[PDB]
């Protein structure tokens, strides 16, 4: 999938984003890629934040749906208005595709200074597509009018102005060049969010030892378009005071473990082996048995003297396996088979004693009973 390799980018805390076309001629536009939502929106109109914007009026194959859409979330929202229109990725595959388009009118909060894209690509499902689930996501509309295979791949890779980032968006297949070892998967729980269950959690190879519900409350997805990794209240909770005390020789301010301070150290003197290895253990496809995903420091610390933000915050929504989970690896997205797969990436982060790994199995008892019943 050569001509697919090193298709991402990005800026450190940003997003990664594909160079797509839409319209004839085609307009160029860099769009992040987002497992989390299901909308292709685009940027419509001009913007303190937007370098260029997609102009409907400049396409002959634009066709108004005469249909508003308003997306609120928080931290923000945007609203916009509703057609179809040829669209392409020209690092990707071989193809052009009528898309929904969602061209973006007013925004608040949404489009982010200096990030360098104009616009975001929902992979996520039909279901929590708006308006409402009648809108086709653009994936389905590419696997419906071509014949790309139902299964995309994400390599993410990352790590003045922020650090520049890197991967891969390979588009109905998987590269094997671009990670080792095994592939192992995790059952996609609900066709929804890439929605997935999380059975144990482990920091410096110590159980936290809560009911797994816990993790999953009230679910757990695998976000692109979320920077960190976010926990449930509990366990953000558990899991810092774990990391505090294996870090404890040294001590750093409230505000970094809040995520809000950075914490720097004398060039090159970063002291990686304090803080511990985190193993989740993501439900193996056979019902007891689980596999583990174990990220390091280099993925939890994001750079922005080398200065860190700590990229593991709290939720209220779950639990989201967001870029700084997803850069340790090289993440399938088994659509077909509503599975997700997870491998040691060719770019993982590692040291000299550590390295990120994906590991199996693990047997464990009873963990369908580690979801949320709807
Ligand atoms: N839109 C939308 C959308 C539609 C449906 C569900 N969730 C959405 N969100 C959730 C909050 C973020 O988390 C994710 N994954 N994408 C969001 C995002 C992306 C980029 C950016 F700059 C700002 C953002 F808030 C938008």
């Amino acid at each position: 999938f050569v001509e697919m390799v090193d298709n991402l980018r990005g800026k450190s805390g940003q997003g990664y984003y594909v160079e797509m076309t839409v319209g004839s001629p085609p307009q160029t536009l860099n769009i992040l890629v987002d497992t989390g939502s299901s909308n292709f929106a685009v940027g419509a109109a001009p913007h303190p934040f937007l370098h260029r914007y997609y102009q409907r009026q400049l396409s002959s194959t634009y066709r108004d749906l005469r249909k508003g859409v308003y997306v609120p979330y928080t931290q923000g929202k945007w609203e916009g208005e509703l057609g179809t229109d040829l669209v392409s990725i020209p690092h990707g595959p071989n193809v052009t595709v009528r898309a929904n388009i969602a061209a973006i009118t007013e925004s608040d909060k949404f489009f982010i200074n200096g990030s360098n894209w104009e616009g975001i690509l929902g992979l996520a499902y039909a279901e929590i597509a708006r308006p409402d689930d009648s809108l086709e996501p653009f994936f389905d509309s590419l696997v419906k009018q071509t014949h790309v295979p139902n299964l995309f791949s994400l390599q993410l890779c990352g790590a003045e102005v922020l650090a520049s980032v890197g991967g891969s968006m390979i588009i109905g297949g998987i590269d094997h060049s671009l990670y080792t070892g095994s592939l192992w998967y995790t059952p996609i729980r609900r066709e929804w969010y890439y929605e997935v269950i999380i059975v144990r959690v482990e920091i410096n190879g110590q159980d936290l030892k809560m009911d797994c519900k816990e993790y999953n409350y009230d679910k757990s997805i695998v976000d692109s378009g979320t920077t960190n990794l976010r926990l449930p209240k509990k366990v953000f909770e558990a899991a810092v005071k774990s990391i505090k005390a294996a870090s404890s020789t040294e001590k750093f301010p409230d505000g970094f473990w809040l995520g809000e301070q950075l914490v720097c150290w004398q060039a090159g003197t970063t002291p990686w082996n304090i803080f511990p290895v985190i193993s989740l253990y993501l439900m193996g496809e056979v019902t007891n048995q689980s596999f583990r995903i174990t990220i390091l420091p280099q993925q939890y610390l994001r750079p922005v003297d080398d200065c860190y933000k700590f990229a593991i915050s709290q939720s209220s929504t779950g639990t989201v396996m967001g870029a700084v989970i997803m850069e340790g690896f090289y993440v399938v997205f088994d659509r077909a088979r509503k599975r997700i797969g997870f491998a040691v990436s060719a770019c993982h982060v590692h040291d000299e004693f550590r390295t990120a790994a994906v590991e199996g199995p693990f047997v464990t008892l009873d963990m369908e009973d580690c979801g949320y019943n709807i």
